[PDB]
């Protein structure tokens, strides 16, 4: 037995694909092996994104992982839940109910609105890009009407690199003009360490100086340049490094070349592939489940054309979906239970902040309890 | 000759179909022939465009008209710029030079920050909607960082209609605390109505309150229940009723009959159906300019689809949109002539106010020149 | 047995016919049979109303129920009083001591006075109607004269529906320079509607105003446009909806169908069709006492004409009138006893107040007691 | 030739009717004599009026004559309304437009309004009764909103007369306690002689109270009983006794027997027998004007009885009206001009004082100028 699934990575994910391969070969059960039809395109293209898709539908595939941004989610959700056919993907979730996708990547505002009432803050910064959507955003101005606060936002997307330092460094000396020294940056790993290489030319990193990186990747940008200046530095991360099975994965991770693995001889891995990674577990163990429900869902024949007018779907689809959103295991990321939408839920953040001895967890957030402080 | 085009209309858009039928028997001629095919449907549905769209292409169209949202912006953008078939659409323009996209609603973050800074405002509040996008907030708050305002954001796009009534008054009810008595509204018609009822119904239409509706439909909402309120209001309106044109096209529009050609024996209009006027305008034009060129455009072969791997444009697109956009004429919305990205400029956008006897223009709006006022 | 009655019903009142019916149906019984005899006409025609009695005179009945105005209420008093024929009604009590007329609306100028003092006001508006008569502005200007009050009277009787708008903006207008903030309302349910409307239109609502429905109708008008204004406003109603037989009548009310009773299907009902029901029970209850006292009134012969000149009564009638006067039994309206002259005593007057939740009885008011607050 | 009419004068009417004989016997021309037909009877009682009204036009009648009060005047406005039979009256006018009615009363508010506001007044009081309406109220108090006036109304009707003295005393008592000197007392004969006795009884004749008898007959009640008082006594005359005609007519007069001509021997008549004069005066002017026009209105046959259903008017009726309504003749009165409806206009309204040399003129008023000053 096989089965035909489809992967759309961006040209550029080598370590995500490295760590595909990875799952694909660590959870390869001969009881039943997976066989992926694998397409990179340009993910920010909608037009080469419904190629792709219809291109995998038409070969007699039941599952289909990838990623997205802010310009093909809409697509990939409207093709999904037409076609009734399932999505995994680690990108940024969907600001609604959107069925038929498997969204990895956890939630953020409410960590962030925690850490940010914890450190007790009533007058802020918020530099955010269009490159994931504006659901923090729009959360952190309801909390600051709800709260009485001064938020300053910033959109540091639409300016171009060539005009990059010239911009933030006349943002970073206009700021101080309201005392605003916390600042908070919602920006991807490239965004967020250009804007660390403009403070660290302007000086900014005195102590005084608050910073937030709104993503899970704390420690995996450039952070030792930045390390020494005494700043009020924070951050979240989703992978603790300090586990059993994380810690194995590792070992046999960095042991591997850049060859035949490119993006994987290395000690850290991105939360990108973490997801990756615990989404090949998670599909396996869906199918596996099916498979030991005692049912056959094979095609009957050719699955058909994205165009084929009216719609064309199969309930069978319908119970992936339903296998899909009923597990529940222990990844790389954590307990992953998931919810009638397809989010996930009851999940671990181990809050960061840089202190002169490196990266130092001060605890953990979640959905049923609020911030904990954990290091004394 | 004859010329075949696309139409993508919601389900709704009735009087702006009955424009668009106007304009296509007015502006005909011998010369040449249009020769559309309509396609309704849901407009936030990206399966449903894309399946338009190459229905539409296969037919050999050489142009297509067209609404569009936040859910299909992106995909239409996509699907145009690759066949590089032409698009016009009065819909919100994109935030981005896309190319083969002819934007028919101006700008609106320069009259709108203009009229702010006229009424010297540092400290009101902002409601939106999740319908047109979030650039005009964008560059409220990019624009207040420099001004020193104050601004409160509020949401107002996730409300349900049975819970609508609640919670309007709820918000106005929390505003009272920050003394909050300067509010803009970027929401559309419909949105627009039901916050007006809610308000008179709560009793903030009185005097010592500011409102300003930012879109070009002032007069196309339903002001009479909140003209004798005392309290300020103001707004856009891009067709000026008081000019000679625009009066003839009323008066052929009341009289007609609304069998034939539903919402259309009224003196007012929206300004989605005088763009759509004016859309089919340019497009006559444009047509017989090539025609009158020396020019041949006409498609050797068919088009075959859109998922043609690789893509294959053809030549004269390219012609097409340099007409496109090569054009200058005047219509209902005033002047008409667009840049290499598409978008309109040198246009008008006469800003009014609700006086006790009628809505009367205080002045207007451009982008060479500033809010120029009319102290009559 | 069987006896025949006359009905005279305005071109309107339907929900007061279904009553009736209702009425008829309820309280019906072996021991006799009414036989009706219904008859609609302008009301406000005294030709049509003495050719209605005549013929219903002529007709053989032994008593009659139905409506009248300021325009035949005094050919209805002279016609009973004269052929000693007993007549009910709800419309507003005549200003005297008319025999053979059941008055069943009670009085309301106590009620409204001590409401007045209750409020302790000193300088206020008043707005009447010619279309119950002017006792109450007559009474509130005879006990100002003792109370020391400056009051503003204005009619709205003789005002157009075209200009009805452009005329009650004029003067809640005019009411601002004398600083008129509190107002009574002595209208119908249609024209306090109205007067209501304009009045949230222009924004008067709000708080800092205090408004008096002068009738018990409160709940029968629509107050839900002004429930969330801010403003004090009171009123009267005759049926508490939260008693026993009131509630299993609205429950067998508002299930039955708009159909065969109109204005049926709801919950709540108007004090016109409330004591239309109430009249049908001491009708019935009253000819049931008679049969049961050993008496005969069944006419010997026919009763001629009204023009019968002389006039020849029959002695039965005063028998008749002595019944109807000498009923105590409860009902919608609550205890319903009559005096000599006819009028109603001994009777309750629930005062009521609008909250944001709803409208709540803050106290009421009797003929031996006064306005009894009830603070809980 | 000749003619039948009706008279409906009430029992007391006396010298009404020796002043009808009077004029039908001066005005009697051979070329056509009419005969009326009497029917005295309780004018408040609107079962005989409608009796007297329906054998009136039994007997084959065209016009009709006689007074009403506020219990009889909708009566009458509505049965000549609806058969189309002309009714002339000097009773108060009608509160609409009432045709099929002559009102030769003229009106009173413009001159009482003139005549206070040419006093200058700002805080009085009014005494009225309702046994002639409330328009004269109305017009005060809307006239009083219009002018910042302090009225003090006050009916003196449902008083009865066993309490007469005690309670007018009472008002008179209580009245000075607001520094009330100048008043208005609205009342017919009976009731003004009556509080002039109250007051000669209180002794506030004395100077310093104004009083203002808002009637016609200034002349007619008993004066000389407080001519004296010095008291700013006030009045309105509709007769100038000091005219050509009328002194004739009064020498004709008075030189007549109380036997044959009941309330006659006099040097005084009461307005509503000088009305009455006029009245026999324009109907056998319009009826001159129809023998002078070419027509003949005999009826038909029998007119029927009023209980005819339906209706039954004849065009003739019509006829008469208009010519009714288009007369202009010189009477005790003076010019008698009338309009659509039935009102009069044109006419003269001498104003007088109670001086110790006895009743004094000081001016007129009329509809196209205001109060007018002559004595010097
Ligand atoms: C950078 O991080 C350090 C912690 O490593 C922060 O230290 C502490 O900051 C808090 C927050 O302001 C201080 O608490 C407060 O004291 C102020 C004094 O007026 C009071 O108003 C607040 O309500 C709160 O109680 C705390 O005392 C302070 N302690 C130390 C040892 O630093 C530091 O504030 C952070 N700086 C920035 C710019 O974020
Ligand atoms: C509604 O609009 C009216 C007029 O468009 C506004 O009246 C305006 O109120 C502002 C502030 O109260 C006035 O500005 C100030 O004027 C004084 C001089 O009186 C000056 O000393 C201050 O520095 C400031 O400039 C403005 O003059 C006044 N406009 C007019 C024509 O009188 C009103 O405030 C608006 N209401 C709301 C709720 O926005
Ligand atoms: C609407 O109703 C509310 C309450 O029913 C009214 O509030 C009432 O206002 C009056 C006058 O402002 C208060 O009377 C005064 O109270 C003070 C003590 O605060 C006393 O010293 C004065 O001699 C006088 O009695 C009254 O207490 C107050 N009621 C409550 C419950 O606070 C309000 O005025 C009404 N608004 C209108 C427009 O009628
Ligand atoms: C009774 O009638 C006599 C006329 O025969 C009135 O005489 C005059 O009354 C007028 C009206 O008040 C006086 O005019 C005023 O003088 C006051 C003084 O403060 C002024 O405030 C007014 O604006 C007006 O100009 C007039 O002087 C006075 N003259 C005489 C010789 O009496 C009398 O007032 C009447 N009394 C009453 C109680 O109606
Ligand atoms: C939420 O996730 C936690 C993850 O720890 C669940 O709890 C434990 O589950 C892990 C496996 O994921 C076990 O190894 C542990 O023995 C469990 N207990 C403890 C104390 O760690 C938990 O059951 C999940 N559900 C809820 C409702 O919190
Ligand atoms: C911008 O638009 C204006 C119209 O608002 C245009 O100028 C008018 O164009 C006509 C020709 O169609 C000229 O005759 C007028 O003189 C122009 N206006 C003025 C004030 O001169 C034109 O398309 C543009 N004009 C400018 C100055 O940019
Ligand atoms: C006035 O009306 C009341 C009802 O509001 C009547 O009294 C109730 O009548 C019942 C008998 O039907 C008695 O059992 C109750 O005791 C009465 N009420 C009270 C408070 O006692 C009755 O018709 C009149 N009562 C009075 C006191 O006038
Ligand atoms: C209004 O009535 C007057 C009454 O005097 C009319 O005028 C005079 O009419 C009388 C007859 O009624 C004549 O004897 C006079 O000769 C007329 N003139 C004068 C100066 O008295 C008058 O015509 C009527 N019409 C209007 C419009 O005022």
């Amino acid at each position: 037995n096989s089965i035909q699934i489809g992967g759309l990575f961006p040209r550029g994910a080598d370590q995500e694909y490295s760590a595909f391969r990875v799952g694909m070969v660590q959870f390869s059960t001969s009881e039943f092996r997976l066989t992926p039809h694998i397409d990179n395109l340009e993910v920010a293209n909608s037009f080469a994104v419904t190629n792709a898709f219809c291109s995998q539908f038409s070969r007699g595939v039941y599952a289909i992982f990838g990623f997205y941004d802010k310009k093909s989610v809409n697509t990939i959700t409207s093709f999904c839940g037409t076609l009734h056919v399932s999505f995994i993907t680690p990108s940024f979730p969907t600001d609604g109910t959107h069925p038929f996708v498997i969204q990895m990547r956890p939630d953020l505002k409410g960590a962030l609105l925690s850490l940010i009432e914890y450190y007790q803050w009533d007058k802020f910064a918020y530099l955010y890009d269009s490159d994931r959507g504006l659901s923090t955003l729009q959360a952190v101005l309801d909390s600051a009407a709800e709260k009485k606060w001064q938020v300053t936002a910033i959109n540091v997307g639409n300016i171009n690199n060539d005009k990059k330092d010239e911009t933030y460094r006349s943002l970073f000396q206009d700021l101080e003009l309201k005392k605003e020294r916390r600042v908070i940056l919602d920006c991807e790993r490239d965004k967020v360490n250009d804007i660390v290489d403009q403070v660290i030319t302007i000086g900014k990193h005195v102590k005084g100086y608050h910073y937030i990186i709104a993503n899970l990747g704390f420690t995996d940008g450039d952070l030792l340049k930045i390390q020494f200046g005494g700043a009020n530095v924070s951050g979240f991360q989703i992978v603790d490094y300090d586990d059993s099975l994380v810690s194995k994965f590792i070992e046999r991770w960095s042991t591997l070349e850049e060859k035949e693995y490119p993006g994987a001889h290395t000690a850290t891995i991105k939360y990108t592939s973490a997801l990756t990674y615990d989404a090949v577990q998670v599909m396996t163990e869906a199918f596996r489940n099916l498979r030991k429900q005692r049912i056959e869902i094979s095609r009957r024949g050719n699955a058909g054309d994205c165009l084929a007018n009216p719609a064309v779907p199969w309930g069978q689809g319908v119970e992936i979906e339903r296998a899909l959103k009923q597990v529940q295991v222990e990844g790389l990321s954590g307990n992953i239970k998931f919810d009638q939408n397809g989010k996930r839920i009851n999940y671990t953040i181990n809050i960061m902040e840089l202190k002169t001895n490196g990266p130092r967890k001060i605890g953990y957030w979640s959905e049923v309890d609020k911030m904990v402080v954990t290091l004394t």
